[PDB]
């Protein structure tokens, strides 16, 4: 047998999955993420692998999804959310202990790869995963394989600046220029995310509603929320059309909180054509199938 | 033997190249591009293949580079530059006549694939080819393979709008907003290309010098040309840093006229870090190693 193991590392939990040669899930496990020592963090992962190995009588492949990246030169984890593993050579430590290769990828990449491997999307020459939550996260898939990038930065679409046409819609010099955690300004991370949705409402209407609350007022017909959504759908169209002119994805999968706003799936095909090239055609744009359980699938599939 | 044939279709000439299994170039030929009939155009290509087949005693693969695209649904060529072939199903017509598959790609993709297949760059997980000439052309390579995109639009980086930070450098509301052949405005096609270099000089200094002429005055120390280059290098840095945040290429290859301006290769490493993510690392940035054989090499390599 071939066996693919996947780990999704969260601040609170570690999710584990084993997948057979047909990508059928044959093991499922959730343990607390050790916040204490690094040795305990290692122990959690290593014990899960060795048990699965015994149970299935194989040496499964090992893929890991992390909220952050491994420094492409040192191997050191850059993950503010996992205190125990922050600054450790996780790949090297596990490869020594597990006597086999280990792949570690950002969760945005794992999300994308999970979606891209649905029976529906296999064969697609390219898939772009977008996560619209606290920030804008991206994962670029080409022929079923994660493009990680030179420094494991590929898909950081969130830290691209508002294009000219988006600035024009927001009023050029009068357009709000939001600060970014990357210390840059005008990043689309603070416009097209759930947080961005909120921030833009607050700027123009001087009130702090959460995204679900703005959406609720939209549904009731409130002038302000209707005006916001109209602005936002257009801004989303403009920004994505820019990214699509560069990337031309076959399929675009949306995840994270704001991906729940069903209006996006009807309004994007209507507003995109005006901003794409005349000869350009619309990608298939769907909501993510796997919600939160994608991380393990994606992690496992790093080794297909 | 395997043989790969490549064709680069120009308005005036059709170039042809044959490559052996080790990618050694074993034939080169050039015929006039028929401007008259489509049948004559077909004849030019078909005759070149049949002669090569006789000479090498094989049925070579056939890849073709075009200044434009084939409509991904109809197969019809969209190439204003080749009147005889404009609007014809070139792929299907040649497959019928040559009794084998035929691949047609934009020349910007062929350039990139030609560069990516250099001995140096084999094994590179990703390569971005950029052509800074009359316009900005891009070609996205992942593990030695062209990413064409959903409608063959992938890599049209030229028709992405100036990012916010580029607009800031050019003076926001006072920043010149150049029209674009795509009927959109603010496209970087009219800023970062050779033509763009000229257009930006002309805007700020009210004089029509060609790029080599501006470069010459830079070399002599002329106030105006020094001011232009400073602006341009920063604008180039800003724009590319945006694209790199999204794509994170391992290697970036520059082609086209402005790629001859050697100052680019020293000034880009110096100005990029300020505009990339703090954790981001610089791609290898080199001048094209295969000038004008790129169309034929890349065309042929579509079939590797
Ligand atoms: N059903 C929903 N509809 C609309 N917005 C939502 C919904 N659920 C959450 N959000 C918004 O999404 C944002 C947070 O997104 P969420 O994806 O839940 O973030 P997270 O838990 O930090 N994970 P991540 O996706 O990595 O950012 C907030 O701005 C919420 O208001
Ligand atoms: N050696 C050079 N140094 C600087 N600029 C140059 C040089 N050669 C050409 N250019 C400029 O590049 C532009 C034309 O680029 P060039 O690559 O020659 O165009 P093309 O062959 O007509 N089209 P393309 O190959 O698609 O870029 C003009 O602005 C020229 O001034
Ligand atoms: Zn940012
Ligand atoms: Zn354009």
């Amino acid at each position: 047998g071939t066996m693919y193991y996947g780990f999704d590392i969260g601040g609170t939990k570690i999710e584990f999955g084993a997948f057979d040669a047909d990508l059928v899930r044959v093991a499922r496990e959730r343990v607390a993420t050790p916040t204490e020592s690094y040795a305990a963090f290692l122990d959690a992962i290593v014990t899960l692998v060795n048990n699965a190995d015994a149970e299935f009588g194989v040496k499964g492949t090992v893929g890991i999804g992390i909220p952050g990246i491994a420094d492409v030169e040192t191997g050191k984890l850059l993950t503010s959310n996992i205190p125990a593993a922050m600054g450790h050579t996780l790949q090297r430590d596990l490869e020594e202990r597990l006597q086999r290769p280990v792949k570690i990828e950002n969760d945005a990449n794992c999300f994308a790869l999970s979606e891209a491997w649905d029976e529906d999307l296999r064969g697609e020459p390219s898939v772009l995963g977008l996560i619209l939550g606290t920030g804008v996260g991206g994962g670029l898939i080409f022929n079923g394989k994660v493009h990680s990038g030179r420094a494991n930065i590929a898909g950081e679409i969130g830290h691209t600046r508002l294009p000219y046409d988006a600035l024009k819609l927001l009023g050029m010099e009068n357009a709000p220029i939001f600060p970014c955690g990357c210390k840059n300004s005008g990043c689309i991370d603070n416009y097209l995310s759930g947080r961005g949705f909120e921030q833009l409402y607050d700027h123009y209407f001087s009130e702090k509603l959460s995204a679900p609350e703005i959406i609720a007022h939209y549904e009731q017909g409130e002038r302000r929320a209707v005006q916001h959504v109209e602005r936002f759908m257009e801004l989303l169209a403009i920004c994505l059309a820019n990214i699509f002119t560069c990337l031309d994805p076959h399929v675009v999968v949306l995840g994270g909180g704001l991906s729940n706003f069903e209006l996006i799936y009807q309004e994007l095909p209507k507003r995109l054509p005006a901003h794409l090239l005349h000869v350009a055609k619309l990608p298939k744009i769907i909501k993510a199938r796997h919600g939160d359980a994608g991380g393990v699938r994606g992690a496992a599939f790093l080794n297909l």
